[PDB]
């Protein structure tokens, strides 16, 4: 046997989760927002089922200078791997809707840990997707928890609920407005705007 | 005025440094070895002036369970970054010679810290840089004590040393073992080679 890491596709998920318990999950979900403050480190991560953002909200908990460093280290790269600019070392972040801008898929390992129904989730791994990646395991293609489906799935659906927050007029996300809008984006779009026929 | 981050061009230089201070230093170098454990988490770099890797050994500290997960959130990163796989997190961390694999170019920010004669380099940021541009930055192309050129002089000094380890024969260092010798690298060191006369 294993860990039983268990695969959540929604944050609703929770809802019916153990109220003092410490679980091992794994969900798949855009980055969209990060705080870095003195006390605090906040990643805020959507999958937008209907639509909003920051459903998850991964908790990297720190008390030291030394750990403060590392939470540092951490969002640093993760922004360099997504192309997110940050201000430099030697000059607090916050970065909102980063989905208006980027599009950063991500797979993620938390401990939902809970105490009189109320839950945490900390950061135990992220792996970031490229959008590259992203787009071939779409138009292309360990416990007992997982299926080696999840994850596919999962960004399947993200990307859908992208498409229909694109159409809706009262959305800001587009398409056109990311910063990274190649022609490969543009035809994958059309492409999985065309499997509704 | 600033932090007057200093440039440190070779480790030889923290011997004439103060034997007790504190002095935020950078330095450009490639990964050599990573060891992960629970106590400890070090960086091996090495420059390979003559060659040895390990010159610099930075040292990510941590003493909870929090700072544990940091530290390892922070690995995952640089690993994925570089194409490094690392075994599953449900399944210690122990890489060495890199180099011999890989060529993992990095700009590394750190504090020189001393006492008694001794010092110890703590991470404070650390850039990844793409075999893709450094490639660029030498065919192409803040503090008062880094000059804009350093981190491109160092770049361009490394890959010679690195091109006189691949004639060197009791050195292991190779460019075709390499598992990512592309034609562009041959043809990149080919150039270089040629920069003699």
């Amino acid at each position: 046997s294993h860990k039983n890491r268990i695969f959540v596709s929604s944050s609703k998920d929770f809802e019916g989760y153990p109220s003092k318990a410490i679980v091992p999950v794994q969900f798949v979900a855009l980055l969209t927002s990060i705080h870095l403050t003195e006390t605090k480190c906040l990643l805020g991560f959507s999958n937008f089922e209907r639509s909003q953002e920051d459903q998850y909200l991964i908790k990297l908990k720190f008390k030291d200078r030394g750990s403060e460093r590392l939470a540092r280290i951490t969002i640093s790269l993760l922004c360099q791997y997504f192309d997110i600019e940050l201000p430099d070392l030697d000059s607090t972040v916050i970065l909102r809707d980063i989905h208006l801008e980027r599009l950063c898929f991500s797979s993620c390992k938390a401990l939902y840990v809970s105490k009189h129904g109320n839950y945490t989730l900390f950061l135990e791994d992220i792996k970031p997707l490229d959008l590259v990646s992203v787009i071939s395991t779409i138009s292309t293609k360990s416990s007992e928890l997982i299926s080696e489906c999840d994850l596919n799935n999962s960004l399947v659906d993200i990307f859908n609920n992208l498409i229909e927050m694109n159409r809706d007029e009262k959305n800001r996300f587009k398409f056109v407005k990311l910063i990274h809008y190649d022609i490969e984006l543009k035809k994958f779009v059309q492409d999985q705007q065309k499997v509704l026929s």
